[PDB]
């Protein structure tokens, strides 16, 4: 039915945004609501200005904690298991950055974002850091080596599929590379030949593995990447 509105829409940095209540409960305290990955979350503050926490719980069981600073100018989305203790992963943002870190203790680190929503784009990994772009769309980590460039995207759902172009003047030397989704594996071929599967881990690892001679199979074992170097190797 018709309604007063009982709330005030609040912008928060990265495009978030807060209903905080127009007047406090017996408490003395403000109703908070956002909406968050598709999941409503809801608590209640001292402030009226929109800071404070709310919660959540996921399908899968999994509690989610937003943090709101109190100038409004950080907000921190947490995930935690079931226990509501053990982090799966913590998310901080504020007016032209975000950080993104793991429960493995890799970041993604994403800084001098513009009112496009572009910026620059860092994934830390254990020995090396892999760096590129954040769109709108997607974010892009590069490796460059010579006329090829290997590119790791990560869709807004993490998501994670891999490409490679090479620009090689000489057809017979031009690397391609195919993904499989199923495997998380790169294929990469030159002169016919498949050469070398990259396997991109569960652990946020790389492993490379090369084929035989004649392209037709997988030989020695897969050796894990722990070096920017051994990628650049690869895509030799
Ligand atoms: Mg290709």
């Amino acid at each position: 039915g018709s309604h007063m509105k009982n709330s005030v829409s609040v912008d928060l940095p990265g495009s978030m945004k807060v209903l905080v209540s127009k007047s406090s409960n017996a408490d003395g305290k403000y109703d908070l609501i956002a909406t968050v990955d598709a999941l409503e979350l809801s608590g209640t503050s001292d402030k009226n200005n929109g800071s404070g926490v709310l919660e959540g719980v996921k399908a899968d069981a999994s509690k989610v904690k937003l943090t709101i600073s109190d100038d409004l100018g950080q907000t921190t989305l947490e995930v935690f298991k079931s226990d509501g203790s053990t982090l799966v992963s913590k998310k901080v943002t504020s007016n032209g950055s975000s950080t993104e870190e793991r429960a493995d203790g890799t970041r993604l680190e994403y800084t001098g974002i513009k009112s496009d929503g572009s910026g620059k784009a860092k994934e830390v990994l254990k020995g090396y850091v892999l760096e590129g772009t954040l769109t709108a769309e997607k974010t892009t980590l590069v490796v460059k080596e010579g006329t090829v460039t290997l590119s790791k995207n990560i869709s807004k759902s993490g998501e994670v599929s891999v490409e490679l172009n090479d620009t090689d003047s000489s057809a017979a030397t031009k690397k391609t590379a195919a993904w499989n989704s199923g495997t998380s594996t790169l294929t990469i071929t030159v002169n016919s030949k498949k050469t070398k599967d990259l396997v991109f881990t569960s652990s946020n690892t790389i492993t490379v593995q090369q084929y035989d001679s004649n392209g037709t199979s997988l030989e020695g074992s897969a050796v894990e990447i722990t070096k920017l170097d051994e990628i650049k190797n690869a895509l030799k």
